[PDB]
């Protein structure tokens, strides 16, 4: 991974959780990426999210780890996550743990440069996910959710 090359605006296309409720329409975890900005230690990230129906903004920034590849943040407790493949021109795969209260739970995300990504993608993504644990169920297309789009 060339991660200088994540850099930019992109779009949340699928969301999902071995902890459903985290990406339900009140969960912590369902939010709508507007950039990715990439620095030295860091990778900044603007979302949405909606709030009691109205759009809101969620600013985080995310540092490397001791870990290559993996970065951490606070966010609804404690976050660790890793890219899991990219084109970097079209679609990026995201894996994350979340642990609070010593309980965990994985959230995995694909994002596009555009607002929709075409349906090989969608589905290298459902069998990513299944590869996790993360059942057909718990994957969630946001392309038919309020993304927020009109508030970027
Ligand atoms: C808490 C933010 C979370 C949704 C993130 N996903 C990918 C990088 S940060
Ligand atoms: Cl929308």
């Amino acid at each position: 991974l060339n991660v200088e090359k994540i850099n930019g605006e992109w779009f949340s296309i699928l969301l999902a959780s071995d902890k459903r409720e985290k990406i339900e329409e009140h969960g912590s975890m369902r939010v709508f990426v507007e950039h990715i900005h990439v620095l030295e230690n860091s990778l900044a990230f603007k979302f949405h999210t909606v709030i009691d129906g109205e759009c809101s903004e969620i600013f985080l920034v995310a540092d490397k780890t001791e870990k290559a590849g993996e970065y951490s943040v606070m966010y609804d407790g404690f976050n660790t996550f890793t890219i899991l493949k990219t084109d970097y021109d079209n679609y990026i795969m995201f894996h994350l743990i979340n642990e609070k209260d010593g309980k965990t739970f994985q959230l995995m995300e694909l994002y596009g440069r555009k607002a929709d990504l075409n349906s090989d993608i969608k589905e290298k993504f459902v069998k990513l996910c299944e590869e996790h644990g993360i059942i057909k169920e718990n994957i969630i297309d946001l392309t038919k959710t309020n993304r927020c789009l009109k508030a970027r």
